[PDB]
């Protein structure tokens, strides 16, 4: 099994990537093969303009190909994700996650915004063929008590994060 | 009277932009002072790492709090607006658009694909306070003759952007 992790934050490292690292631990531990990609892997004209030829572009979506599944980790801009994490995600083939599952994780102010995040994201990865689109996790910004060395969450939110991972690996493995 | 036309999309020219070239036009024509920006305007590393010193966006939210209408204008990428919009869009005050009328424009190639970037843009432009979203001219790509020169478009397309051109100039007033 092999999963991409993707961080959709305009800056690193992020509460969003602090949210990978964690899943990375874990995905370790069930012998999970990770592949980790944020949003400066690549070149910021290669996003913004749309350019197909990116080198990282070419490694980011033969990694995407291989992998059995995807969480991708964004924080909530203005009722949705983040356009940083669109401008890569309009830039992957039409059928890029046919065959894979899905984990949404968003970050932000207040839960009250996760129910219009997974609204927003559900067409889009719908277009892009998901196969399964695991429920959307919402991670505070208060319970990402530091995002810049080893990640700390609160107690809740790490459970909550660990029991999410549990479903998206056992829907890995059901496949 | 004072407008700003958005282009999104990463590629300038563009079928949607050439609607905007239209509309700045028009608007010219009854007298609007158009601010007209695409996103080459802006240092990409800006947008996508959100750097809100960035000096061309304060220079954008100037012109956008003294505008009383702003027309913007997507394509449609997997079923939504384009990203490279939305890194626009997410650097603007929280309630940017309040007291403002906007046009939504779009292009794209399937029916499906104008609802769903409707149904994707209006929530963004709620979420930031716009006073009235119009209905907007979502028009398949075909209906863009040409998007180089001065923009040709069918006669249905010309006739809907000028119809919602006049809405959009009365809602001003």
């Amino acid at each position: 099994m092999r999963v991409i992790t993707l961080a959709g934050s305009p800056r690193f490292p992020s509460r969003s990537s602090s949210l990978l690292e964690y899943a990375r631990e874990k995905l370790n531990g069930l012998d999970v093969e990770v592949y980790h990609w944020n949003l400066q892997n690549f070149a910021p004209e290669d996003l913004l303009y749309a350019r197909f030829d990116s080198p990282a572009l070419k490694t980011f979506t033969e990694q995407l190909q291989q992998a059995d599944g995807l969480i991708v980790a964004t924080p909530v801009y203005k009722a949705a994700y983040s356009g940083a994490l669109k401008t890569l995600l309009d830039l992957l083939p039409e059928r890029a996650l046919q065959g894979k599952v899905v984990l949404p994780l968003a970050t932000g102010g207040t839960v009250a915004h996760l129910l219009a995040v997974d609204a927003a994201l559900k067409p889009v990865l719908s277009a892009l063929k998901a196969q399964e689109i695991l429920h959307g996790v919402f991670a505070d910004d208060s319970q990402v008590i530091d995002y810049h060395h080893r990640p700390q969450f609160t107690p809740n939110l790490q459970t909550r994060l660990d029991t999410a991972l549990e479903t998206f690996w056992q829907a890995l493995h059901r496949r």
